[PDB]
RNA sequence: GGAUUGAAACGCCAUGCUCAGGCUGGCGAGUGGGCGCCACUCUCCAA
């Protein structure tokens, strides 16, 4: 009909919660705003808007840590 | 061609495991035992 499935995939990803800014803490799965910028680094004009509506979660839940300066 | 609580963000500069110490002193392969018993070169061939 109309709206479109895109798959995406990585090994690293770091979605900070507001509340733990400082000393970055994910989120579990990634938030709405997160998929409405990923869209938008493909084809977007002034024209238009980008409405989310699922998100699939296919692997399961790990965390690990890191430092920097 | 606005805005992925995002866009930028070195763990970094450098320091001896060092100085020295005996595997030593010493102990019998040593005591002793028959190669023995006995047996035909012997029968015949002109120079």
């Amino acid at each position: 009909t109309y709206g479109i499935r895109l798959r995406v995939w990585g090994d690293y990803a770091c979605f900070t919660r507001p509340e733990m800014k400082v000393e970055r803490v994910s989120y579990d799965v990634m938030p709405p705003s997160a998929a409405r910028g990923i869209l938008e680094a493909i084809h977007w004009k002034p024209a238009i808007r980008w409405i989310v509506d699922r998100i699939h979660v296919l692997r399961p839940i790990v965390f690990d840590n890191v430092r920097r300066n």
